[PDB]
């Protein structure tokens, strides 16, 4: 229900590091990364490009096990 997703703040382009700017946090359907874990995602690098808007997905980050 009121469970937050790591969203793009902007595009983040294909296998760039992870930037606090780059992510927001917002309840959206369907769930991907949790919030709380932005801290845990800086420095880990993208294996696609993720447009404005995306909700981060744990398969869209390279090294991610939660």
């Amino acid at each position: 229900a009121n469970q937050a997703s790591v969203v793009a703040n902007q595009l983040i382009p294909i296998n760039t590091a992870l930037a606090l700017v780059m992510m927001r946090s917002e309840v959206v359907t369907p769930v991907g990364i949790p919030a709380e874990d932005i801290p845990r995602l800086v420095s880990m690098q993208v294996n696609r490009a993720v447009p404005l808007g995306t909700t981060l997905m744990p398969d869209m980050v390279k090294g991610y096990a939660a």
